[PDB]
């Protein structure tokens, strides 16, 4: 397969949140067939970010989902060309973030480009005040949709003082394949656990890992 048991990734993610422009770069590796990955991320422009890095964390990798025998893997089948994803995330207190992402494969490395735009986060809220504490584990429902997939998520962002902020989104996953076939899965789910491993004081440097497993 073009997707090996060990694969490296690199990412450029840029955009703005509440008018604050930034750019990040990341690089990492994982085992796509075990659904595990780690990435090391630096804020290279606009730092220190005046908002929680957690709102960006889920924008930095669908090739690394452990899919059983019996659920077709849309993502791995999309190579060499790869896939795109487009997401809007809506937070219960009115933040909205739109993300556009491209996934390519270049010289044996997965290459990601993401653009993000967040607006209307309350200035006083946990995101803009940097009072968040990571994401609860969650399950994304995956639906077949006219040759692509729609993912649907309700996630809980932990906040200081024993709170959460709920958010939801729909993701549209599209293949870039111009030659060849894709076997489409049926409805399924993907269980995620996204963990912050390292961070610097002002989140200029973050290391995170994910474990993602598909199920019926």
């Amino acid at each position: 397969s073009l997707i090996k048991e060990n694969m490296r990734m690199k990412v450029v993610l840029e955009g703005s949140v509440n008018g604050h422009q930034f750019k990040c770069t990341g690089e990492g590796e994982g085992n796509p067939y075990m659904g595990t990955q780690t990435m090391r991320i630096k804020v290279i422009e606009g730092g220190p970010l005046p908002f929680a890095f957690d709102i960006l964390a889920t924008s930095f990798s669908r090739t690394f989902i452990k899919y059983p025998k019996g659920i077709p893997d849309f993502f791995k089948q999309s190579f060499p060309e790869g896939f795109t994803w487009e997401r809007v995330t809506r937070y219960e207190d009115g933040g909205v973030i739109t993300v556009m992402q491209d996934t390519s494969l270049e010289d044996g490395c997965l290459v990601y480009h993401a653009q993000v735009r967040g607006v209307n986060f309350p200035s006083n809220g946990a995101v803009m005040q940097k009072k968040t504490k990571g994401w609860e584990p969650n399950t994304e429902m995956m639906y077949p949709a006219d040759g692509g997939l729609r993912g649907y998520t309700h996630m809980a962002l932990k906040v200081d003082g024993g709170g959460h902020l709920s958010c939801s989104f729909v993701t549209t996953y599209r293949s870039k394949k111009t030659v060849g076939n894709i076997k489409m899965p049926g409805i399924h789910a993907v269980s995620h656990r996204l963990e912050r491993l390292e961070e610097s004081d002002n989140e200029m440097f973050v290391v995170q890992r994910e474990h993602a497993v598909a199920k019926f």
